[PDB]
């Protein structure tokens, strides 16, 4: 009802969709092959999956 | 130690990292309260959170 509450359920569906955007997100396999071999630190390829 | 197990451990790391950088993402205050608003569907939203 109250705006806290209608946002809180909004942002906790949005994270659950997003757990699965994530995991399948398109440049995971080019930035992990960047990571494992030595290009990147796992950190920065993190932050590379969002906007 | 091949290539496959060493992108799979870096993609498990950046997956891990993600995560945290997911759950904190700064604009999710703000598509939470367009998605409570109507303004805009809670995929669409969780969409924008990605590069």
């Amino acid at each position: 009802d109250t705006p806290e509450r209608r946002r809180a359920r909004a942002r906790s569906q949005i994270l659950s969709l997003a757990q699965t955007l994530l995991r399948n997100h398109a440049d995971l396999d080019r930035l992990s092959a960047a990571v494992a071999d030595g290009s990147s630190d796992a950190y920065t390829a993190a932050e590379r999956l969002f906007a």
